[PDB]
Formats: structure tokens, C-alpha cells, sequence
């Protein structure tokens, strides 16, 4: 059974994938509660923290024989059921999801968070409409960042082992990997097909994803446009140095479009009106 | 002033480096407490878990308006003193100490414990005698080992960024770090002189670190056995992979020496001597 506290506050509903809907008692509103059987206490340090229109928001949490999360509740599910079975995304829609992927990432990058977990059953769809506003959810894998290599290199390195020096030029190149994720989702929306497979290949999953040589499908890539391949490109890159950040992505030629910029501002305005209180009008 | 608590159960004395001397009220003994002005939980966490001979011990903390530590009174200060200025340790000297740093960091290693900041100066000598028994302190810098990298792996790396899956080949050797520091120290206790420095150098310190190219004075080490420099130069490998372990160390032909191992045990059992509780004779 669900623990008295929760009862009191919500009424339980059908399951949504354990997510299961239920209804808040003095709203009567819908809410998404996920329940993680028995590190949730630093995926909710991290959402109570965290405030953007892309990013999932808490609304209440219950520790008891199990852990009970109350989230906002997305009406499209997972944007990784839009994309599944060679499932292609309309290149606009494509855009208009990206564009939001990169401004969540870059949010939580500004914040020192890592998602470290970025595919598409971690990104969901607020509404059935394909023209919709996404959330970035599944904050568990996440990392947050002063590194001890720096307290380290205050000191003098007598006693300090090579590779701990070494590890300086690498160092702080952590959040490139959310980057990467970001270029494989792209891939994946944009094709219909993932860049790296085990399927019709003799090359390991390791193999393809270190010499990062992605499988590339031309009849496929025909339907994209050469500005979109053009990132996946950008983002898809061996080395995190020269791999694009979210501030090169959201720059990049592809992005820079006007009417898919005013669809997500609408969308946005569109969320807000239910919460505005009223302006200080000069 | 010093918080009631402590003064309730010991007597605050002369300083000895801040550390200073302090007297157990219901035993008289001596004892030393280390003032940590306002991470000290962890080192606590460990050193309580934490039991061997060549470990220093807590004894009793305080957590005040600043951070009090009680440990046993180590009389011959640190090893660093032992050394300092061009101060060659004897041979036979060197031999029982690196053996008891051996088998400390061992321990440590063991028990998922990575020193990570190995020096003379965290090495403290039991006695104003040259053969007494020494011990490891200061786990500020130390580190505990499941890795985030494994919870990773479980799953299929088809988002996975390449570096991750490079990391991989590395992983799991951090401990290396500190046969790198023991290594230094035994050089440093050998030869009187450090292996990297600045000193009469054009080379970077970075860089002799990371070339692994140690300064070698012959007329300094024609004192000091081939036995001794062969360890030395096993434990002072750039690749960590190929490094010597504590237990390659203790393995080692200058090591396995009979008459260390015997004044070692001969100075275990004479410092047992007073905690001894009577054996159950068959
Ligand atoms: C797991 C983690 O977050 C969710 C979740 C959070 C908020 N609204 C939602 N609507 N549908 C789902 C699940 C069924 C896709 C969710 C599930
Ligand atoms: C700092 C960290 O530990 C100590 C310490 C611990 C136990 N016994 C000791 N005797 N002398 C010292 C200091 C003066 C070298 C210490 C100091």
C-alpha cells in the first residue's frame, strides 16, 4: 500500500510507465508521481535547486518504505516513444526540441550539474501536439562541481604521481559528455536510426563510439538538411576539447531560426498564463 | 579558550607543531590533540574504521567552534625532521620504516583507503629511538572506493561519450598514486635529496614529473645498495599500470630482510606489552 502521507495529500491513478498519476486533494489538478523503490536525496538537492521551463520541476517528495517524487505531469510521454522503430522527427519539430535540449543542458552546465544520463526516455513532451515544450527528467546519474585536483596544485608536486599531473590538461572537460548525448539524440530524431549499433555490424559498440565513426545512411540523411548534419557533425566529436559546448551549438547556423525561436516563446507565454500575477504597469 | 568538553576530560600543554600536548585526566597519560580550525567528518569516518599498528589512532573528537582531535603522542615527531637539510637516514633505518609504510598503505589499499597526500612530514616516529615503531596521519586528502563508472557499464553505451569508455583502460589504478609518494619518500630517505626539484634545474617540475626522470648524484647513492635504488626505480614508473604495488614492494629483494622483520615484531610486541590481556593456555 501507499503511506498514509501521501494518501492524504494526493489520490492515486493508473500507471503511466514505477510513474504513476495521481491527483492533488486541494487542487484537484493532475500530478506524475514517480515511485524509486529502496542518491534520491541528491536528485532532489539538485531539482529543489533547479528552475527552468526544460527542466523538471518537484512539487513535493515522501521517504518512506519506498521513495515517493511528486512531479509536474507531461501529457506526451517520452519523446524516445516519437522517435522509436525508425520513428523519424519532422526536421521543424526537430529544431523546436533541440533548441530546448541545448538550453536546459546549457542551464544546468551554468549551474555546475552534469545530467550524465541524456537520451531520448529522459526527455518528455508536455502535450500530445507535436509543437510542445520539453523537460529534462532523470537527474539520478547526475554529477554536481571545487575538484580536488585543484586543492592539490596548490602544493608543491615533489610527492605528486605523474598521471595526477597529466590529468591537468584533460581536467574540467566533465560536462562535454552531456554534449555527446545531446549529438547522439540529434542523431537519432533527426535519421529515424542510432550512430552506433551492434545491427549489421562486425565492429564493436566500443570500437565505433571511440574512433567515433558513426554509421551514415546517405538515403536516409537526403530528407536533412546539410546545417542540421552539420552539428551532429560539431557534436559528435572524439575529443571533448574541440567538441561543441551548448553556447557553440545554440550559435550554430541551424538554430538560428526565427520563426522556431517565436514558436518556443509562445509555447512559453502559452505555460505562464495560468501563473502570472499581475504587472506594475509604469 | 579551549570548550569545556575537552577541558573536562584533559589537561591542554605545550604545543608540539596547530598540535599540542594534553594530558588525560583519568589516566594521566599524554596524549596529542589536533586543532583543525573552521571534511574533517570524513577523516574521522576512517580514522575510527581504521585499525593497525602503523595507523595512527583517534582516541576521542570534539566538535566546537573549532575542530579538536585526540590522538596517541607520537615522541619522536615527524619523519620529515629525520630528514631535513641533507640528512641521510642509515640504510637499515630506511629498511624498517618503508617497511611499515608498506604495510600501512597496504592496509589501507586494502580496505579501499587511498592516502592520496603520502609525505615525511604525515609520517611520525614512535620514539626519539631510531629504531621505533612510525605511523601514517593526516587523511584529509584521502579517498574511499563503487565507482560511477561501473553503474555506467551495465547499461548499453549507445549514448555514451568516447572519453568514458576510453577512462575505462585507466580505471580502477588511483591507488598507484601512493606508491608513487612512497617511492619518493624512500628515495628521499635513501639519498638525503629529493628525486624532482627546482634546485639548480632548467627543466619544469611538471616535467620531470611526468618524464619520470628523477635526478640520479652517483657519489650520493654509491652509499645506498643496488637492492635499494632497483625499488625505487619500481615504484618510480610514469605508468601507473606498470608501477609496483605495495605487495610487488613487500615482495621485493630488500625486503626480505630476517632481522627487520624481526626488530619490527620485537618493537610491535614491546608497545603490546601494556595493553596484553591474559592467554588462554591450551
Ligand atoms: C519518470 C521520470 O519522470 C517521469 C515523469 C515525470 C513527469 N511527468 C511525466 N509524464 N509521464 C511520465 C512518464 C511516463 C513517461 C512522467 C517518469
Ligand atoms: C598533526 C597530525 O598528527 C600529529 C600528531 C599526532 C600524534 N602524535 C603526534 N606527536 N607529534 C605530532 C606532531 C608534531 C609532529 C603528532 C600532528
Amino acid at each position: 500500500v501507499y503511506p498514509k502521507a501521501l494518501r492524504d495529500e494526493y489520490i492515486m491513478s493508473k500507471t503511466l510507465g514505477e510513474v504513476k498519476l495521481a491527483f492533488e486533494r486541494k487542487t484537484c489538478k493532475k500530478v506524475a508521481i514517480k515511485i524509486i523503490s529502496k542518491n534520491v536525496e541528491t536528485e532532489i538537492e539538485i531539482l529543489k535547486k533547479l528552475n527552468h521551463p526544460c527542466i523538471i520541476k518537484i512539487k513535493n517528495f515522501f521517504d518512506a518504505e519506498d521513495y515517493y517524487i511528486v512531479l509536474e505531469l507531461m501529457e506526451g510521454g517520452e519523446l524516445f516513444d516519437k522517435v522509436v522503430g525508425n520513428k523519424r522527427l519532422k526536421e521543424a519539430t526537430c529544431k523546436l526540441y533541440f533548441y530546448q535540449m541545448l538550453l536546459a543542458v546549457q542551464y544546468l552546465h551554468e549551474n555546475g550539474i552534469i545530467h550524465r544520463d541524456l537520451k531520448p526516455e529522459n526527455v518528455l513532451l508536455s502535450s500530445q501536439e507535436e509543437d510542445c515544450l520539453i523537460k529534462i527528467t532523470d537527474f539520478g546519474h547526475s554529477k554536481i562541481l571545487e575538484t580536488s585536483l585543484m586543492r592539490t596544485l596548490c602544493g608543491t608536486p615533489t610527492y605528486l604521481a605523474p598521471e595526477v599531473l597529466v590529468s591537468v590538461g584533460t581536467a574540467g572537460y566533465n560536462r562535454a559528455v552531456d554534449c555527446w548525448s545531446l549529438g547522439v539524440i540529434l542523431f537519432i530524431c533527426l535519421s529515424g536510426y542510432p550512430p552506433f549499433s551492434e545491427h549489421r555490424t562486425q565492429v564493436s559498440l566500443k570500437d565505433q563510439i571511440t574512433s567515433g565513426k558513426y554509421n551514415f545512411i546517405p538515403e536516409v540523411w537526403a530528407e536533412v538538411s546539410e546545417k542540421a548534419l552539420d552539428l551532429v557533425k560539431k557534436l559528435l566529436v572524439v575529443d571533448p576539447k574541440a567538441r561543441f559546448t551548448t553556447e557553440e551549438a545554440l550559435r550554430h547556423p541551424w538554430l538560428q531560426d526565427e520563426d522556431m525561436k517565436r514558436k518556443f516563446q509562445d509555447l512559453l507565454s502559452e505555460e505562464n498564463e495560468s501563473t502570472a500575477l499581475p504587472q506594475v504597469l509604469a
